[PDB]
């Protein structure tokens, strides 16, 4: 038996673009903060359920937040050393945050 | 406390592209062609693990087959009828193939 249909394949694009942001640790807080349109994003400790430097490219890291829709945001460091360098700070100032 | 890092957010393309195939089913066997440099897809129905008409877009399905990695193609019908065809074709030859 033998039937023919005319159908799309869909597939997405899978190039990953990377726009240059400054991420600053401010106390409990996160800044990510376009460098010198896009309007500053301003996290507090208690809203990141998760931070973890890459086992695949040293250089890259992501951190999860809470603001039933979670977002994920993904970065690159300057490079392995910074990656590591703002993984293990957030991930202490989560530490002694949650302490409480 | 207070640094500052020169970071990238890495951001996927969102775009989704569809490129027409033709899917035929013959026997036990599925075909991707493409119509008129791509080549034929063969599948056997027992490769087929999965197939689901969308609950979002009427027109919209895809069929999971095993060949570790599952490949997953996502399809779109050329109308919602059309689709509701495949889709159940698709999980008669299953539920048959498997009943053995």
């Amino acid at each position: 038996a033998y039937h023919k249909y005319k159908v799309w394949r869909r597939q997405q694009m899978s190039f990953i673009n990377k726009h240059e942001r400054t991420l600053a640790i401010d106390g409990d807080y996160i800044y990510i903060v376009p460098p010198e349109n896009v309007k500053t994003k301003s996290l507090h400790i208690s809203q990141v359920v998760l931070v973890k430097k890459s086992k695949r490219v040293p250089e890259h890291f992501k951190i999860f937040v809470r603001r039933d829709d979670i977002k994920r945001y993904y970065f690159e460091a300057v490079s392995g050393q910074e990656c590591t360098e703002i993984v293990t700070r957030l991930q202490n100032l989560l530490s002694a945050y949650r302490m409480n």
